[PDB]
DNA sequence: GCATCCGTGAGTCGAGGAAGCACAATTTAACACTTTTGTCAAG
DNA sequence: CTTGACAAAAGTGTTAAATTGTGCTATACTGGGAGCCGTCACGGATGC
């Protein structure tokens, strides 16, 4: 079957087990001497499978007959060896330990269903502190103690052991108690010494044992190595011993019966206890414990009256029972996997379902996140202690390898040594429980234990990473592996190496048509070798495949005849050029390669702006298609010369270009002269006679009777243009002459460039009148007015003719700026005479503002004000200057022409090469008052140069600070936005916006129409949502607007006749993850209604982000646009008012407070004394309306005026930077972004349903659920809009696949599997990681199962079934 | 409301690759021999 | 198709090296060592 969902859950100890093919019981590796691997150890065979196929360790068996077979003497299955990169084994740990993914990704998953603080978990995970299970009545500081409370480690050692404490006695001192003596707090023991608690004391190692014999007080001296074997006051009979000792030599015996009394004691012990004597044998043992009324001795004569531990003192035949209880408190993970076996979900959430009718607000939101997770346990069918792990999966050895080098060596992956590590520690921590070692040797162990298995699954997130011993370079974890740029998503999954792909640098080549690239002939053999093997065998080249594949290995070796099968391989076919960085889809193009002698790619001159390529050593990679599928595909939607239009704004982006608009624009320039200009005459008679006398010049504008014209127009009049041209070859005139010329039936006054250009453009479209229709004859050909016949060619004719004039349009600029004599020199940056003059009267004004300084009429910052105020203006009449003597003395400047015409170069870079290079910044941001008042001919100084270098270096910082935002920006558009595509051709929905078509100017205080680039970025290509009337024309509803239509309405409001247009957005759109045919408008790129199945997310996204490296950087520029996107509230808000009413100003000296007054209501605003307002007393603002300057914060808009109010206010704001840039982005591409930004709501009343209050989801689902709830009478729930950023509305997406692959992918995973989410594959980057067939474009179900057939198959189908 | 803390994020290709010994237990190697297998000429 | 010599071609069985695993030292010894350090954004969570 086909795989349609991937689902994630929680694996059990059972699950993990069931995966595993053997336990890993050893950490070793391989053999070092055999290099084999080792029996139980990381690289086993008899569990991960064999090394060689159809090969078992020993031997025995070596043929796949043998299949499904597992040899008796080693036990290997003998099966395929790639079963090693698949079969998993495992460790069962002495201990559970936690998983580190529900544990520290705050709010952890085990604390909230636990209802443990992250410091409690922590304590009790890595042993710090004791949690009760079970208090068994233990009591403690007078509190009985309860379940689930934290006990520290003394209070546990207290409890459970009891309160003693040993005072050593200075030596040779006697103590003033006897043994055996209960004793109170602060009573004296020894001269010196008193007890601090009150309980039994006890001699320690009493140093000398008096005697009292009975005839006489004898004395015994005991030393470290002697131990006495009888109590105090015990009567000894002669004989019996008294102290004893390893050597008898020095034993102490009795001579006569006496009284054995002792003294001076090393130490006095202080024990709580109750002390039981007894005669016959005591029924406990050391170690016990008991409770009151249990047996002790003598046959229930002697009871215990008290909880503790019994311990039994032979020599004072004695039973004590040190007072404490038997409480069950743990550490570690056992604990917490007793507390979450042990959990009742099902109480759990009526309880917390309780708590959330608290009135408190806090209370309901801690109640609401706890029940979120106890309801994702209780759907998905996982257990809460299925966090706890007991088992502990082992990766395949294949995926970890520990592989042999070229050299020898060995290189292993870090993988390895954490398993080791968790191994080592596991099967030392079985050996010390098999011995009986210690409490804190065995707590040492099982935290080790712990920390083992967190690094092993995350290292480094808790305390310090594990690094491998010789460096300080932590070992890359299982999280590791798939989190981060270098992770397996974003560089293995998202991205990856591939074959048939060659590289090299690009040349330009002129030559070539527009769908054809120059591709190097060694790199086509490499590229197409599998069908050039297969062409060399077809013919007689090579006899076959093999034969073939050994001629190509040498380059000698290589005939003739192989170059020609090679031409015929890539017959047709195409190729994939790709230059880096890919910013937008045009970043990928397909040619038809010609092979080329040389080593470098050659690309059409039209495509290198698409690319944003140049010819100073770039590179691009080139990419073969192999299928029929992906040949079609190239060759029908990625061919260069079918992306001609811009799919951001819908203009062309293959277009004329610098040295193109350069010889174009040459041609179609007049000449202007000034010999004559002036003089009358009454008949042209005289007129062409004072030419001869060289009184007036050809071009010099005249009056001949009344009527204004030139010699040129009256002496040469030419018949056709064929005419015209050849008396330009016979050098009669040149192409920039005004002449008189006969085309299409019309007696035109124009040049013969002129003429020339029209033949140029008609004969590349082949209609000479509707090539009329496409030119400006009266005008020079700039890159606006060529960028408007691309267009307008591209409208009436087609892809195929626009292409075709394009190759034309380039032929014609290269071969004429080529011979017009475009050239620099040092005295073409002409110097305005009047530079002079204004710098002259700037030092004037300069010193007139520095008398009026010393005078103390101005202060040092309007000082400092008036001069960058000075040196400002005189930087614009300096330029202004530069440029008046250009049109007027050299119109055909190779600087002004360059600047013109649009070939290259602006105002501002111009100035600089002839005027003045103006002030510089300082690098904290102020500017120098001295200004350079050199220009880059004249040279500039030393310091004027370093002062110059100030803004280089903080330019060229922002520019490499700026790719890494802008690149980020992309990121996070394409992720929340990859799965909306064009899903079917209407949605049925009545809704739509109406774009304005005037702007409330404030200067002003009135209304007045927007600008035409503002309109059309969003009209057109857009739907009708109604029908309009405007200037006796009626656009219908469900119209697409052209260029045409657009500016029809830019008429009628010039006019007086509409103030807004209905259209039809994705904004409105109600399809469900995409947008419809109708809510889309035109695929930009095509100028015509976009196709269904288009990925318009991706292009939106491309579209934005593209031009954010253009956006200046320095609440303005890139960082304007990433907190629009990102929702953020700004720093500087204004103030916005939450109800519409009058305002009221209160303005005084002490504060400043804003009135909104209405009928009944009074709002108060208290605003800053340096706060911009913007309304005055007696205005209406209504709610939402700003009151101060400043950034609107989208959330508080949002509350007070509804979502279209913020929805419309992100979009405009958006364009206004991109339009503040010279950027051309339509609407549709921020409102499909902006539409994911919305796209979420707020439970606020659950009504009939099992939602939470505050509880946060789609507002397409809540909205199915309440038609469904209200088809069965039921209330329906009431929701919030509610907006979030590009961010945090990609991470909470119902796919955890794409969600994991964007960021955040321990939070992403560990949720979806508490869960159990289950991923449909809708959006692009799940089909992506599997390798599926993404829903968009040809694998888009609208058009994936269309059929082909012929006429006689059909015929014969339906006759041979009907 | 609020600071303060921690955690996560920050463009793309390319090119650069320090015991020592004793002894027991296990494994590997080198014989030895018999037992297939592969040829041979026939027949 | 056999039919008997033949000869390596291989395998089975001991034996002895060669390798590997393991236990044991008896003056008295009793709590580690390396960072050190120029960014800025955001949430989100808690200390209350
Ligand atoms: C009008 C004329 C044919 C008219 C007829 O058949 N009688 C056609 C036939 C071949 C055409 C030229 C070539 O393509 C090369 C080149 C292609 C560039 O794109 C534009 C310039 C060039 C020089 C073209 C000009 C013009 O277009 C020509 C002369
Ligand atoms: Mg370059
Ligand atoms: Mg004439
Ligand atoms: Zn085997
Ligand atoms: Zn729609």
């Amino acid at each position: 079957k086909e795989v349609r969902k991937v689902r994630i859950a929680l694996a059990s100890p059972e699950k993990i087990r069931s995966w595993s093919y053997g336990e890993v019981e050893k950490p070793e590796t391989i053999n070092y001497r055999t290099l084999k691997p080792e029996r139980d150890g990381l690289f086993d065979e008899r569990i991960f499978g064999p090394i060689k196929d159809y090969e078992c360790a020993c031997g025995k068996y070596k043929r796949q007959r043998f299949e499904g077979k597992v040899c008796e003497r080693c036990g290997v299955e003998v099966t395929k060896s790639i079963v090693r990169r698949y079969r998993m084994g495992h460790i069962e740990l002495a201990t559970p330990a936690a998983h580190i993914w529900f544990v520290k990704d705050v709010p952890s998953k085990i604390g909230t269903l636990l209802d443990l603080s992250a410091t409690e978990l922590e304590q009790v995970l890595y042993f710090s502190k004791y949690i009760v299970l079970d208090p068994k009545g233990a009591i403690l500081n007078g509190v009985p103690v309860e379940k689930r409370q934290l006990l520290t480690d003394e209070e546990y050692r207290e409890l459970r052991y009891g309160k003693q404490e040993t005072y050593p006695l200075p030596p040779g001192v006697d103590a003033l108690v006897k043994d055996g003596e209960e004793v109170v707090k602060g009573q004296e023991l020894a001269p010196g010494v008193v007890s601090r608690l009150d309980g039994v004391a006890l001699y320690r190692f009493p140093r000398r044992v008096r005697v009292e014999y009975v005839k006489e007080p004898k004395d015994y001296r005991v030393q470290p190595h002697m131990n006495v074997v009888v109590p105090e006051g015990a009567r000894v009979e002669a004989g019996d011993k008294i102290v004893a000792a390893i050597d008898p030599e020095e034993e102490v015996i009795a001579e006569a019966e006496g009284v054995v009394h002792l003294h001076e004691p090393a130490s006095i012990l202080v024990v709580k206890a109750r002390v039981y004597p007894f005669e016959d044998d005591v029924e406990v043992s050391t170690g016990d414990r008991v409770a009151p009324g249990d047996v002790l001795a003598d046959g229930g004569k002697v009871k215990s009256d008290v909880y503790g531990r019994v311990e039994v003192d032979l020599v004072r035949n004695v039973v004590r029972v040190v007072e404490s209880y038997d409480i069950d408190a743990r550490m570690g993970a056992e604990a917490i996997q007793q507390l979450l076996k042990e959990l009742d979900l099902e109480a759990l959430e009526k309880e917390l379902l309780e708590e959330m009718k608290h009135p408190s607000r806090a209370r309901r939101a801690k109640a609401r996140k706890r029940l979120e997770v106890v309801r994702a346990f209780l759907d998905s069918g996982n257990r809460p202690e299925w966090m706890i792990l007991e088992a502990v999966p082992v990766l395949p050895p294949d995926l970890r390898p520990m592989v042999q080098v070229d050299g020898g060596r060995f290189a292993t992956s870090d993988l390895n040594d954490l398993y080791r590590r968790l191994i080592n520690r596991n099967n030392r921590l079985k050996k010390l429980l098999a011995q009986g070692a210690p409490e804190i040797i065995i707590r040492n162990e099982k935290r080790m234990l712990q920390e083992a298995v967190d690094a092993l699954l995350d290292n480094g997130r808790r305390g310090a990473p594990v690094t491998n011993p010789g460096s300080d370079r932590p070992l890359r974890s299982l999280t590791d592996i798939l989190s981060g740029k270098q992770g397996r998503f974003r560089q293995n999954l998202l991205g990856k190496r591939v074959d048939y792909s060659g590289r090299s640098v690009i040349v330009v080549g002129p030559q070539l048509k527009l769908h054809q690239c120059g591709l190097p002939k060694r790199m086509a053999l490499e590229l197409f070798k599998p069908f050039l093997l297969k062409k060399m065998e077809e013919k007689g080249i090579a006899p076959n495949v093999k034969a073939a594949r050994r001629m190509l290995e040498r380059q000698r070796d290589i005939k003739d005849e192989v170059w020609d099968a090679l031409e015929e391989v890539i017959h047709g076919k195409v190729v994939l050029l790709n230059r880096a960085p890919t910013l937008h889809r045009l970043g990928i193009q397909a040619f038809q390669p010609v092979l080329v002698e040389g080593q470098s790619i050659q690309l059409h001159p039209l495509v290198c702006e698409a690319f944003n390529a140049d010819f100073d050593g770039d590179q691009m990679a080139v990419h073969v298609p192999l299928s029929s599928f992906a040949q079609a595909e190239a060759r029908i939607q990625m061919l260069s010369a079918h992306n001609l239009l811009s799919p951001a704004s819908g203009e062309p982006l293959a277009k004329p270009s610098r040295d193109i608009i350069l010889g174009l624009y040459y041609i179609t320039q007049v000449r202007k002269e000034k010999k004559g200009a002036g003089l009358e005459f009454a008949t042209p008679e005289e007129a062409l006679a004072a030419h001869e006398r060289g009184e007036v010049a050809l071009n010099a504008p005249i009056k001949v009777a009344g009527r204004e014209t030139s010699v040129g127009r009256l002496k040469y009049v030419f018949a056709n243009p064929d005419e015209a041209l050849l008396a330009v070859a016979h050098g009669i005139v040149d192409l920039q002459d005004v002449v008189t010329v006969r085309y299409m039936g019309k007696r035109l006054e124009t040049s013969p460039g002129r003429i020339l250009f029209a033949r140029i453009v008609a004969e590349a479209v082949e209609d000479e009148k509707v090539a009329w229709e496409l030119i400006q004859l009266d005008v020079p050909q700039e890159k606006n007015s060529l960028k408007d016949l691309v267009y307008q060619a591209f409208l009436r004719l087609g892809m195929e003719k626009t292409a075709r004039l394009l190759d034309a349009l380039k032929y014609y600029g290269f071969t004429f700026s080529t011979t017009s004599g475009i050239t620099i020199g040092i005295d073409d940056a002409v110097i305005p005479e009047e530079k002079k003059q204004y710098l002259e009267e700037a030092d004037r004004k300069l010193l007139q503002i520095e008398q009026a300084y010393e005078m103390g009429f101005l202060t040092d910052r309007e000082r400092y004000d008036q001069i960058l105020q000075l040196w400002t203006e005189t930087t614009e009449k300096v330029t202004q200057a530069v440029f008046k003597n250009f049109e007027e003395n050299y119109p055909f400047n190779p600087l002004y022409v360059m600047a013109q015409s649009g070939a290259r170069g602006n105002p501002q870079q111009i100035r600089q090469l002839c005027g003045l290079r103006g002030l510089m910044q300082k690098p904290s941001g102020e500017t120098f008052e001295v200004p350079v008042r050199s220009s880059f001919r004249e040279g500039l100084t030393v310091l004027e140069y370093f002062i110059s270098s100030h803004g280089a270096r903080k330019g060229g910082a922002d520019t490499a600070l700026r790719t890494a935002d802008s690149g980020y920006l992309t990121r996070k558009l394409v992720d929340v936005t990859h799965e909306i595509v064009v899903r079917e051709a209407d949605c049925g929905t009545t809704n739509y916006i109406s774009v304005p078509l005037f702007q409330p100017d404030e200067v002003t205080r009135s209304l007045r129409l927007r600008k035409r680039a503002d309109i059309e970025a969003g009209l057109y290509g857009r739907v009708l949502a109604r029908e309009v009337e405007v200037l006796g024309v009626r656009l219908e509803e469900g119209r697409y607007l052209s260029m045409d239509d657009v500016h029809l309405l830019i008429k009628a409001a010039e006019a007086g006749e509409i103030q807004e247009v209905p259209v039809r957005s994705p904004l409105t759109c109600q399809t469900r993850y995409g947008v419809c045919q109708k809510c889309y408008g035109y695929d930009l790129s095509m100028a015509r209604p976009v196709s269904i199945g288009e990925a318009v997310g991706i292009v939106a996204a491309q579209s934005i982000g593209e031009p954010g490296t253009q956006l200046t950087m320095r609440t303005q520029g890139l960082p304007r646009v990433i907190e629009l996107f990102e929702a953020r509230r700004p720093k500087a808000k204004a103030v916005i008012s939450e109800i519409d009413g009058v305002v009221r100003i209160e303005e005084t000296e002490e504060k400043l407070s804003v009135f909104v007054e209405s009928e009944g209501f009074s709002k108060e605003y208290k605003l800053p004394k340096e706060a911009r307002l913007l309304v005055k007393d007696g205005d209406y603002v209504e709610a939402g309306q700003p009151l101060t300057r400043g950034a609107i914060d989208p959330h508080q808009l949002l509350e007070a005026k509804g979502p279209e109010a913020v929805e419309r206010y992100l979009v405009e704001e958006i364009q206004k930077v991109y339009r503040a840039q010279g950027v051309k982005l339509h609407d549709k591409h921020i409102e499909i972004v902006v539409r994911q930004m919305m796209k979420y709501v707020e439970v606020t009343d659950p009504g009939d349903s099992r939602l939470l209050e505050g509880q946060v989801l789609e507002k397409w689902d809540v909205e199915a659920l309440n038609e469904r709830l209200i088809a069965e009478g039921k209330t329906p729930v009431a929701w919030k809009p509610l907006l979030m950023g590009v961010t945090k509305s990609a991470l909470s997406t119902k796919s955890w696949l794409s969600a994991a692959s964007f960021q955040n992918t321990t939070h992403v995973l560990t949720e979806a599997a508490i869960a159990g989410k289950k991923d449909e594959l809708i959006g692009l980057k799940e089909n992506v990681i599997l390798g599926r067939l993404i829903p968009a474009g040809t694998g888009s179900d609208f058009v994936r199962f269309t059929q082909v057939v012929d006429q006689k198959t059909l015929k014969a189908i339906e006759e041979a079934r009907k």
